[PDB]
């Protein structure tokens, strides 16, 4: 019933349309105090995302769950400041994604649940601001440290009742390995999201992940490079796959009697230095819209293919509020 | 004519003894804001360094170069406040480690050499505080981004006058092939060190090179895990070599004419979470001197070996303030 935000505690009823995976930086542990002006500067990158998410408030998102870890450089002060003016509600995240600093990586699984369990019950950093989910991450079959991280992300969740989200390579499967390790600690499949499921036509692997109650992250809607076979960076990362052929797992697991284990988001960021210099530019001239594209594209594709939208409120303001509500 | 530290610009006097290899914490970006309690507490920390430091001013040091780059988590504000309780000049550092992170390794040598080039013209983050040397490294034959790293650095010196210092794994000859990078560049021998150079005893590679100008940095005299074979990790980190072993390479270059070519200190730190958790106790445990090892225990190894005053107090004094020294 009450969650942690950028701005300190809110109750689940205020959180209303939530978008469940989301950047306002894609970056690296002390980047963005130590070189700003590759962002333009920090006041830029600042006005960039407040008008970004007023445009996505307007269009209907009030709340975004910010799902950068310590080493996607997560800033809570730069997340509480955007959060302000834009009058968005933020939820910080704790955990590791895939390019964690030496100082993370020699870490035994004891040590890696008191930081996820510091930055949940204590705060962030110095700032006091608490996380409200945990971020995990596999690129293929698991590293032994991304082993011990999704060990100590499922005990801080356990006595926490914060959940869990995740980075996958969905054409690898990575949920099923998740899965498992997660259930070897304890951990309840209705705290955990299996993220970047989007990434698969696979609805075999989707739906029994969703049958075992697990909560499906069609994250990156308007990930798409289809036009920009030339440029071999922006296809690495966005993929060949349409935003219509993404949009449709939603309407695919609805079908099947999902609906309740859906959750929908873009991935986007203001903010990109953890690739090639000129991503930012081509994310937002492929998606105009930014964070936007959720309310103002995809769930009007939806309604013109039979989706209600009682069934899309669903899966944007209940399917988020009870996996956001610590049990 | 002046030198930058962590409190504002010095005169080449003011200097004296230096220590031109050191850390007050060996860390990773943003890991010490994060988690203090890694470290005990960041009051813990500052408290072990200001009694470390005034114990190695009491033995006659006046000036340390923290080396620690961005990736070694280098926080100039912690170095500011060290230096002002313990009345130690500190000379903080720009350049990279071996632990760059995403937005640092995915990086052009343009966009590397505007990093380093803000760090030392403008200032390290938003203090203010302007890096005096660049830190590089190499960990056998360099990698592609270790070659954009050095020249980088090597652009950024001949720019600002700044001196550059490297790691080497000084087993395989490293010091050969960032000399031929630098000298590529049209960077001079003598705004140059070659560090970690007391790992050999190859006396063949460290005379070739302070012979083509080079400075030979033996900075790490107190580093021996003789007595604690035991220990799988602190032995593959401070080597089988002795204390003796490592000081005998000062005289051998005193011996071959290369007085003016030494650089000398003990690599050592206060706070080290960048390997695993009882490596600071361990190394506390081998060397309790810690900073203090160079006057106190190097200097009368030295002397009573016939090494005479005024020679000490050139590799001590003189050396450092020459290198140092923008030029
Ligand atoms: C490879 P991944 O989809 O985690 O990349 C993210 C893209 C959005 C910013 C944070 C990184
Ligand atoms: C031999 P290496 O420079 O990796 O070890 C250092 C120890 C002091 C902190 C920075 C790292
Ligand atoms: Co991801
Ligand atoms: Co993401
Ligand atoms: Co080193
Ligand atoms: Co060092």
């Amino acid at each position: 019933d009450r969650i942690n935000t950028v701005r300190g505690p809110i109750t689940i009823s205020e959180a209303g349309f939530t978008l469940t995976h989301e950047h306002i930086c894609g970056t690296s542990a002390g980047f963005l105090r130590a070189w700003p002006e590759f962002f333009g500067s920090r006041k830029a990158l600042v006005e960039k995302a407040v008008r970004g998410l007023r445009r996505a408030r307007a269009a209907g998102v009030r709340t975004i769950v910010d799902v950068s870890t310590f080493d996607i450089g997560r800033d809570v002060s730069l997340l509480a400041e955007v959060s302000r003016a834009a009058d968005v509600h933020i939820v910080a995240a704790t955990g590791l994604w895939f390019d964690p600093p030496l100082s993370m990586r020699l870490r035994s699984v004891e040590e890696l649940t008191q930081f996820f369990l510091r930055e949940i019950q204590y705060g962030i950093e110095d700032t006091g601001i608490r996380a409200g989910i945990i971020k995990v991450a596999t690129t293929g079959k698991a590293t032994p440290f991304q082993e011990l991280v999704l060990r100590a992300a499922a005990r801080a969740s356990l006595a926490t009742g914060v959940p869990v989200t995740t980075h996958t390579a969905a054409s690898q499967r990575d949920g099923e390995q998740q899965a498992a390790i997660f259930e070897s600690e304890g951990l309840s499949p209705s705290r955990v999201c299996i993220g970047h499921s989007d990434d698969t036509d696979d609805l075999s692997y989707l739906t029994a992940l969703a049958a075992r109650g697990y909560l499906i992250g069609l994250d990156g809607i308007p990930w798409s490079a289809i036009g920009l076979e030339d440029n071999a960076s922006a296809s690495a990362l966005l993929g060949n796959r349409s935003w219509q052929t993404r949009a449709l797992l939603i309407k695919a697991l609805i079908d099947q009697g999902y609906m309740k284990q859906i959750l929908v988001s873009n991935d986007w960021t203001f903010g990109f230095s953890s690739y090639v210099t000129n991503i930012m530019d081509v994310m937002d001239r492929v998606n105009p819209d930014g964070m936007a594209f959720i309310p103002l594209r995809v769930i009007p594709f939806l309604r013109e293919k039979g989706v209600p939208q009682e069934t899309l409120a669903g899966i944007t303001v209940t399917n988020p509020a009870r996996f956001l509500s610590p049990t």
